[PDB]
Order: structure tokens, then C-alpha cells, then sequence
């Protein structure tokens, strides 16, 4: 958590903040799992900006079981890619056996993403598809 005053203060730099908050509010509102985060990073070789990421865990049942597959998201102010990037975050105990879209970088190489032409696509769906893809095949895996 980071209150609404501090949360905004963190995304106060963002240009599409109002748009970001909206997406988030929904993301969370829809799923009370993805928590808002804020992480800064340099640029080029000196510059630095503030970018917020969405880290959480979604319940992925399998064979009547229950799994916890985490996911991290990246946001931007406007550029380069207006739309945020989706990617799975690997753990230390578990492993990442990639997936149909889950690349080696845990990035979602979905065909709907690359060709995401909002409002056609959205975060809700971006997460939905996963719930399915993952709900069918765990891209995490950890059975050596």
C-alpha cells in the first residue's frame, strides 16, 4: 500500500497517470491481488525516471489443485510503448519453463499483444488470457 496521496505522488510524473490510475484501480478492483509498486531506473548512462510495476499472484488451478503464479507488469508515461509490458517474474525456489508466450525472459509473446490495438485489447484480458493459458499449462514449472 501507499495511500492515494502517496500513490499518485509516485505516478505524478506519469503523463497518462489519470489513465494509469484508472487502469490500476480497475486491475485491482477486478483482482485484489495485483499490488501497485514503484521502481525507478537510470537511462542511457545517467538519466533516470520513475516507472510503476504491478506485482501480484493469480490462482492457477490444475488437475483440481491450486497454484500461485506471480506476474509483474511495467508501466510508462507515454513512451516508448504507450501500452505497458507484461512479463512473468521467476522465483528462486521455482523455475520458469517458458510457455506458449512466456519467453525465456518471462515476457508474454502473445500474438494478441504484439497486435494489441486498443481498446480492442486491455489489461483485464491480458490477465484473463493468462488465467487460461496458465490455467491449462503452467509456464513456471519446476520439475527437473
Amino acid at each position: 500500500a501507499v495511500s492515494e496521496s502517496q500513490l499518485k505522488k509516485m505516478v505524478s510524473k506519469y503523463k497518462y497517470r489519470d489513465l494509469t490510475v484508472r487502469e490500476t484501480v480497475n486491475v485491482i478492483t477486478l483482482y485484489k491481488d495485483l499490488k501497485p509498486v514503484l521502481d525507478s531506473y537510470v537511462f542511457n548512462d545517467g538519466s533516470s525516471r520513475e516507472l510503476m510495476n504491478l506485482t501480484g499472484t493469480i490462482p492457477v488451478p490444475y488437475r483440481g489443485n491450486t497454484y500461485n503464479i506471480p506476474i509483474c507488469l511495467w508501466l510508462l508515461d507515454t513512451y516508448p510503448y504507450n501500452p505497458p509490458i507484461c512479463f512473468v517474474k521467476p522465483t528462486s525456489s521455482m523455475t520458469i519453463k517458458t510457455g506458449k508466450h512466456v519467453d525465456a525472459n518471462g515476457k508474454i509473446y502473445l500474438p494478441y499483444l504484439h497486435e494489441w490495438k486498443h481498446p480492442q485489447s486491455d489489461l483485464l484480458g491480458l490477465i484473463q488470457v493468462m488465467i487460461v493459458v496458465f490455467g491449462d499449462e503452467p509456464p513456471v514449472f519446476s520439475r527437473p
